[PDB]
């Protein structure tokens, strides 16, 4: 019966395709199989998850702050594949690799590997549970703290939930595997940020509270985001609990010269230790993560080489390899990062259906600040909407909306705000002065909701007369969202889900329900006809059997299946297609509709 | 597993085809199989079967002289696709329509259903045994004559053979069910059917010895197959044994004229009856049966409308409609003619890929004077070697090399060598002057050496001195009859022989096609086993298989159900498997992918 | 410009096909040659002979005439019988100085009427009357034959007799030597107008008397010997100048015409000519037993287009009857020569081929005539009755013995084909069809019948299936033509002149008058594509294939190569690249794909 529903599976996509995959570009036919590489069986050594369990956090920023070398966060298995795939890397390709991460490079401080968009695309988009995800992470690196990236209000969602929900998912997080939890809000609204950090403290997990990068503090001609910004921010994030601060540079705008003015007063102004992520659209991230390690920063991120670059973070191998010897050298073996990087780049190519056709590094990042993560989905929305050959108005439009808007910080959901209202000014042909005019606009729904105080209030707060205008008679708040949203009623809910599935349901599984109640709701009857396809390699998940093929599943830790696709035959008169199986060397029949 | 194998046969035409249809035209996809007509309830009337059992052969030719009304026989399971559809023809069609001729037309004379390309090619590109075929027919025909059509000593083939294979084969036909023989010579050489009309007798069957027609009775110009010509033949068939005389008119050249004038003379050169068998070429034949019966002729053929016109036989409904009334009246009932003949027509269908492009009479016919069955099988040759856009040439040819030949009857085995002449006149040029030029290298094709060698026999003149030397570079021709010349076989031997190939004993009937075709029966008897009894198919099976999802109904002894559910690709063995259901039960059958 | 009009019709249909044979079978992918002849001048024959005694004295030059005189149908009930009429101008015209020189003995070329006149124009966008007249030319020494439909003309419904009148005269004037005339329920009275107006043109008038039945056959005494002998002598009392028998579903037996003929020669004085069918496949037999029996002419078709449901084969029957008393004279090799042509200009119509396969002794049943018996079955394809196709058969009979048991020829044989239909298709018996409670809607062909629209039968009709089809309207038993107003030609005519903007002529207004909407239809086709009838015939159905060249002759010779042809472009326009005598054209088309 699991056997039977994967069976159904694969004959489902062998005979009608993937939808995610069907109409893209194909992995090479040759391909050779990801190899994870040779573990020479020596035992794990102790790091960075036995000293934060020994420590508390707090004792383990102090232990942060104080160490010499600089600390090293790998994104690969969030924000590399989140940004350079669509967030379409799977659970398969992604646990087979923790264990060596493990035994080979026990220094790091960190893997990235859960949140952002992970946790919607991989019930959405991919059939499989990021718990399941994390769990498999957090059995084969027990000596690396687990790291994720949590939206502040948003949790892993894209609108504010109520208090007792975003404390309920962050509570399960924490027991699910993930030790460091860095935290922000679109706006860096510190008001915003307390019930998400509390709730990580009451955790006892590490809780790196986030400020956004925006603009350029070494430009005086905009003072708004100044040096003294920052650092004021800093002083706050510590005054509300931080252990961590994080320079956020979602963007990849943060250029050498403000990293070494930025972390050096950084360092100068909050006792905390200071972590630094970036994204290398300009082609020099490189150059800052550099001068940030000389300013003394205390940790860094980047992505393995085969996934670094562009829209990703910098790599990680050359940035090890430019710090080899020197006072901060971090002790990270390169020969293994290398192959480790192979592993990566054999995985990536069975994801060719998801690549974008973005060349290399464009300064225009300087111009639009789109953040890494949406720079790629935009420009696909644009191709939706007729404007593939206008693509540099668009960018324009989101710079010009950005000042428009009161220049803000953008990062989801907020980014996502000022793409729809710039897509909007190009189709319908707006400059800035129409869209304010005393000239009607449909305003996105999105916009709306933003000027109205869905997503919280940025500084200076927003423009009276665009607000006055998009909001059309409706009275727009600006206290704390989640301050105006009924307590959820978790025992009712819960019971909702549980008789929606007719089945008792796992905290876990509830978290995702409040999280994601319709997309959680589809992947569990998906599960229910499909079994475990988690398990399935990648190839196999994307495009069934070819004729003849035998592939080899692990249905679970102990039990392999020998499945053989034998014979397809044509469409029968009911619209049905039956799939000739051989599993386990006994003959199976599996009946799956022709979806044509 | 005989199942196994018919199963085997199914998936392998239905991965790769049938040779002979894969590239040929198609049957229309609706198609209405054919059914077999309802059955009123009467039973079967004694007929010509029991008179002869009971008369013997000589005074069964007595009663045929002797009864007014005209004796029809009817051609469809031999001549008729014969004719037009290569011969192609299938047991399983022939056979499921016996019983009602049986109960329908119990006054027919005979069934011309074995004998002619019939032996041949039910094994060679049917798979199928023309014992087998000829049982069923008995079987379900049990008041009617059964009729083959012998070539004098070429048997079934087309080579004079031992007179002792000959001897043997007509005993196994006689126990096989075959009841009247019309038995001819290539040349009208009376000598050389002798053995053959022996034999015929000795079996106490019917000899219905045959006069090939050609040339033109009234045609003064060309008096060399004249009237007494024919009539001196009839004489000595006579005296030679015959119960009855044939005039068989291959190629459909007898007038109407011609015929009021030979058939009238026949039947005061003998006492015997006569019966007439004529082809529709001209689109005039039925003109010249019509005459014949008003002359006196005993028996006419003919073949079911759907089966009949140009090549074939004339048509039989409407000559009977035409009789209808009148005092030779033959009393078959036109209504059931006409249900037979819907069946053929839908039998035929089947057959779309052996049709020919002719398309309809042709006074041409006068001129080249080929034989129906040759015809169409002639023209695809021609198409062969390139010559489709002068056919008209190679018709010309045709009859130049006739005249060449001194003027000869062409039929089975002559008409192939008269064939073969003019294709070469025409691939290579030649006229008839350079032909026996004595200046022109000819390279004669091997038929045409073999014949002026004394192969074929002798023509009452004998062949042309200046061509025969020629084409014989220095070897001598002989005139004695050919299988005075020939070992006379040691059947045990022989017997041995092909028990020893096949790995176990043949029947009697076995070893007389081994004896007449021993490549071809043992190629036949190899493919039985890997197949099994593939003739127990419908014919859209048998030739395109199973399409996919396809039920089909198949009786071996047991009614087999056979679902075609799914073809794999084909794998690094080269091999293909269908998946089949045989009574809701899985079978997995691999054979070879052929592309 | 002429010429110019010739490319737009080759580019349309090299880029688009031709509607009549764009899904249909092709021909082999694999030239009809006009054969050489000697060189001589013609030799005079049946023309000249009509000319110098005229028609009254050379329908007994007929009679007394001891060779059986022949008339060759290929031009006309042949192709008509075997390829729905399609056969084109072009390949009819090439063939017909052979036979003026290679067989100077025929009495007749059957070139014209029939379905030809309708079909040249709607289907082929040719004009019957140049056709005629290309023939005309090219065989000046036979004698031209067509086929008149009586009160119907070359149409489908009694006429004025005015029009009809008005349509005798022009097809004398353009060259019709012999009118085989005929009435479709052999009603005398009704070829009265026909046959006088033949006369009045001086030009041979051949009565005939359609055959059916059995005359052999006393269970079935309507039709015997004795009703073909009084309309002998009815039709030479109406000034026949020749009496054909018309077998035009091939159903008289051999034994039946040696009764029939001997009967027919002694009845009366007149000359005897004999058309008939090869449906059931013994034909011949009929035709050289009329013959024994001293029938004065008879028609056969070469062999290529011989057979089936056309007429029997020309050169069998001539063979036949070669070195005998009545041998007609004819070389069998050039009867061969000019088949061969035959059935190289038939492969070019491989579109319009039945499938019929050979004889069928069912026509005794039926009695559908020749040139019916393929549209027919298409018809009923058509309405989804392939396979009931046999219930067809029976339904027609059952329909003619239902209308009284009644002659059926064009238009009446049209009118029991759709009765037919309707009976299978719905479900319908004899009983049902005239029952008193159930209701029918009967064709409209069906309805006009039993008005009187067509003629009287015999015994007239059934009254109470006509009074229940009629649904309340009243019959008439007067001859048609009797209440048809005569036309105003001076105002009819000004009405296709105003139409067409042009003077046309006595000839085209001829063909208006017949075919109102198909004549105008074809005029404007002609001013769109000029003079298409001059194109060989492949080029004509299929266009020009790429890279190939094309002579045709405009005046009394154009080489036209195909060069290219481009895509489509944004207005859907395609352009055809042409070389012309040397020159080059682009000839733009629509796409109508
Ligand atoms: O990919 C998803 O959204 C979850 C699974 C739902 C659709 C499956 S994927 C294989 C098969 N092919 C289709 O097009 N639909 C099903
Ligand atoms: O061709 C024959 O009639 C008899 C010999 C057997 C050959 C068989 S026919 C089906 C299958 N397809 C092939 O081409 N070969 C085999
Ligand atoms: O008008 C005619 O000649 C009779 C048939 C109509 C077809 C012509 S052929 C060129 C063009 N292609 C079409 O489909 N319509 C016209
Ligand atoms: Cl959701
Ligand atoms: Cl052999
Ligand atoms: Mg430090
Ligand atoms: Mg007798
Ligand atoms: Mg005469
Ligand atoms: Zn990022
Ligand atoms: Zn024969
Ligand atoms: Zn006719």
């Amino acid at each position: 019966d699991r056997a039977t529903k994967l069976l159904t599976y694969l004959a489902d996509v062998t005979v009608n395709g993937h939808p995610e995959a069907k109409d893209r570009p194909k992995p090479l036919e040759n391909a050779a199989r990801p190899v994870v590489p040779y573990a020479n069986g020596n035992g794990v050594k102790d790091g960075t998850k036995q000293l934060l369990d020994t420590l508390g956090p707090k004792k383990f920023g102090e232990w942060m702050r104080n160490e010499k070398r600089v600390l090293l966060t790998d994104t690969t298995m969030r924000d590399g594949h989140q940004s350079l795939l669509a967030t379409r890397m799977r659970t398969y390709d992604i646990a087979r690799i923790a264990g060596t991460y493990s035994h080979a490079l026990p220094n790091l401080l960190s893997l990235e590997c859960w949140g952002g968009a992970t946790f919607d695309v991989s019930m959405r988009f991919l059939t499989e549970d990021p718990w399941e995800r994390l769990a498999l992470i957090r059995e084969g690196a027990p000596n690396l703290l687990l790291q994720m990236l949590l939206r502040g209000a948003n949790g892993v969602g894209y609108t504010n939930y109520p208090d007792n929900v975003v404390k309920y998912f962050v509570r399960q997080a924490a027991k699910g595997g993930i030790d460091l939890f860095r935290v922000f809000d679109c706006l860096n609204w510190v008001e915003n940020m307390r019930v998400s950090m509390d709730a990580i403290a009451e955790e006892n997990k590490l809780c790196e509270a986030a400020i956004c990068y925006t603009g350029d503090i070494l430009n005086s001609a905009r003072p708004k985001y100044d040096l003294k910004y920052y650092t004021n921010l800093a002083v706050e994030l510590e005054k509300a609990g931080a252990h961590i601060i994080a320079v956020k540079d979602m963007a990849g705008l943060l250029k050498p010269a403000a990293a070494k003015v930025l972390f050096k007063a950084l360092r100068e102004a909050t006792g905390l230790p200071i972590h630094f992520h970036t994204h290398d659209t300009s082609g020099i991230a490189a150059a800052t993560v550099l001068a940030a390690v000389e300013a003394g920063v205390d940790a860094v991120d980047a992505a393995m080489d085969a996934l670094s670059g562009n829209t990703s973070q910098p790599c990680l191998g050359s940035i090890v390899e430019a710090l080899s010897g020197s006072e901060r050298d971090p002790g990270l073996d390169p020969a293994w990062i290398r192959r480790i990087s192979f592993y990566w780049e054999a995985v990536r190519n069975q994801y060719a259906a998801f690549e974008s056709d973005l060349k290399g590094p464009a300064s225009e990042v300087y111009l639009h600040e789109m953040p890494g993560g949406q720079f790629t989905n935009l420009k696909e929305q644009a191709r939706s909407l007729g404007l593939e050959t206008r693509w540099h108005q668009v960018a324009q439009a989101y710079a010009d909306a950005n000042q428009m808007f009161g220049d803000i910080v953008k990062v989801t959901p907020s980014s996502k705000v000022v793409g729809d209202m710039a897509l909007m000014m190009v189709s319908q042909d707006l400059t800035v002065a129409d869209v304010v005019s005393p000239r009607e606009v449909s305003f996105p729904e999105s916009v709306v909701s933003m000027l109205k105080g869905d997503l919280g209030q940025p500084p200076s707060g927003w423009p009276e007369a665009l607000q006055k205008k998009a909001l059309k008679g409706e009275k727009p708040y600006t206290v704390r969202p989640g301050s105006l949203l009924k307590e959820a009623d978790l025992d009712a809910e819960r019971k909702v889900i549980e008789k929606k599935l007719e089945r008792e349901v796992s905290d876990f599984e509830f978290a995702s329900y409040l999280m994601y109640p319709k997309v959680f709701t589809d992947f569990a009857l998906a599960s229910d006809t499909y079994g475990p396809v988690s398990v399935l390699p990648t190839p196999a998940y994307f495009y069934g059997l070819a004729d003849g093929e035998e592939l080899f599943a692990d249905i679970e830790k102990g039990k392999t299946l020998v499945i053989v696709n034998q014979a397809v035959s044509a469409t029968d008169s009911q619209g049905m297609v039956t799939v000739f199986f051989e599993l386990n060397g006994q003959p199976r029949r599996i009946k799956v509709p022709d979806r044509a």
